[PDB]
């Protein structure tokens, strides 16, 4: 009969030393191959699970491969590294190609594009503490910590869309050691603590 | 009132370069400290989240710490590393200690304690292919592959509890290149393919 793809391979990230696993499943197919950016993935790397659907009697083949950082780096198309699945069978059936799955190397650099700095400032002063994550993929999420406690926005302190922390009228209770943390699936990094003194 | 623990710190593994995060949550408490293998965790390392449930009006404190491979290795109790959290508060309230969480370093060695070997054997022979994972913590899980297809136990081939593959009466169709794969949270390893020839 006709070959169609049941599970489509999904884009995703290679994180640290953990390959990205693509899974691809096709009904009425006998062979699945993976081609990634003009190169063919060596068929010995493909882990196949073959059977017949008990309910409908329709055969299937479920193939998965681990795409590694070695693969992406040796491709020649690192910034457009993308993979596809090919379901063939009898001499009479048409090869059916899958969706394109893109594989990216997830990372987070070491240097914060914006980081706070120590301040000694008088009570009532509006103080703004900047923070912007290091260049990262996927995008990072910021959390702010005051002496180890996650800062909770209220009436005087607010988290601004640019990632900074704003205290409208600095209370004495706002003094402390502040740190910004950036997090994504690849790493989690904190600025060195800066000190904030509020006096009168 | 009364201090009680909502989230108990849970045992677990340090995997690769990923610390284990112990989390500990207490009602009506104001401070949580962590002690690990008799040593006290420096309170600047504790990520604390403080608030009031509002639904129940009952205050809480949710504290977390990342236990690293460096922590376990410099402890002096590498094979018995265990941690606890202590939720204090007012000078009037009793310190409440939590469950003991043990931290282990997850690993899996390089060579299999048992691996198959090539066989050329006559049809009808009972054939047994051994496999035992490399020494690993936590315990590893075995998968068998025939030329890349996951072996499905049936009537002639059966997965035995000792990890081996047993073919009661070797059929011609049982010839192929066989591989044993071991998996645990720390790594995944495959024996080199061996060939099994079944003749007449
Ligand atoms: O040029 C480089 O420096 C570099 C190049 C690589 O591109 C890079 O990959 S990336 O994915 O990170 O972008 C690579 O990072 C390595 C790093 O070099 C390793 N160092 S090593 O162990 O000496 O070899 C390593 O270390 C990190 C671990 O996540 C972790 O170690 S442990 O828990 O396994 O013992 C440790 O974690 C810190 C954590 O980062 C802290 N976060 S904070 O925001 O900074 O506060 C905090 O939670 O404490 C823990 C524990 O601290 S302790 O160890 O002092 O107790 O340290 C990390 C580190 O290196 O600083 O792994 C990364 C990732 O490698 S991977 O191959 O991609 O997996 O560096
Ligand atoms: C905020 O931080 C200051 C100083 O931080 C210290 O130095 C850093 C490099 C880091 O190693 C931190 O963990 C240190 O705490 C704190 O002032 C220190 O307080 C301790 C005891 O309270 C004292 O022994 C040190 O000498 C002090 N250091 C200095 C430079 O004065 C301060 O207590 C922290 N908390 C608040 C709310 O400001
Ligand atoms: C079992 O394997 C042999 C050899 O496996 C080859 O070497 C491995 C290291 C790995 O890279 C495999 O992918 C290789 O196939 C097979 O013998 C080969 O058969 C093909 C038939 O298409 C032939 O083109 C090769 O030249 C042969 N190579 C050698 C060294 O003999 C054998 O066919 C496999 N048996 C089964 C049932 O799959």
């Amino acid at each position: 009969d006709e070959i169609t793809i049941t599970t489509q391979p999904k884009s995703g990230y290679v994180i640290r030393n953990k390959p990205l696993r693509l899974q691809c499943r096709a009904n009425h197919a006998t062979k699945i191959r993976y081609k990634c950016s003009s190169k063919w993935i060596d068929d010995s790397r493909i882990e196949k699970l073959i059977g017949t659907d008990s309910t409908s009697g329709v055969g299937y083949i479920d193939a998965s491969v681990d795409i590694s950082r070695i693969d992406v780096d040796t491709s020649g198309h690192v910034d457009a590294f993308q993979c596809q699945c090919y379901a063939s069978g009898d001499d009479d059936q048409d090869v059916v190609a899958s969706d394109v799955a893109t594989v990216h190397l997830a990372y987070m650099r070491k240097h914060f594009l914006k980081s706070p700095v120590a301040q000694r400032v008088q009570e009532g002063t509006t103080l703004q503490l900047p923070c912007q994550a290091p260049e990262s993929d996927p995008k990072a999420e910021l959390t702010w910590y005051k002496d180890g406690v996650v800062v909770q926005p209220d009436a005087n302190v607010i988290r601004a869309s640019d990632g900074s922390l704003i205290m409208s009228a600095a209370r004495l209770s706002d003094s402390g050691n502040y740190t910004c943390e950036a997090t994504n699936v690849a790493n989690s990094r904190k600025t060195d603590p800066v000190e904030v003194q509020i006096y009168h």
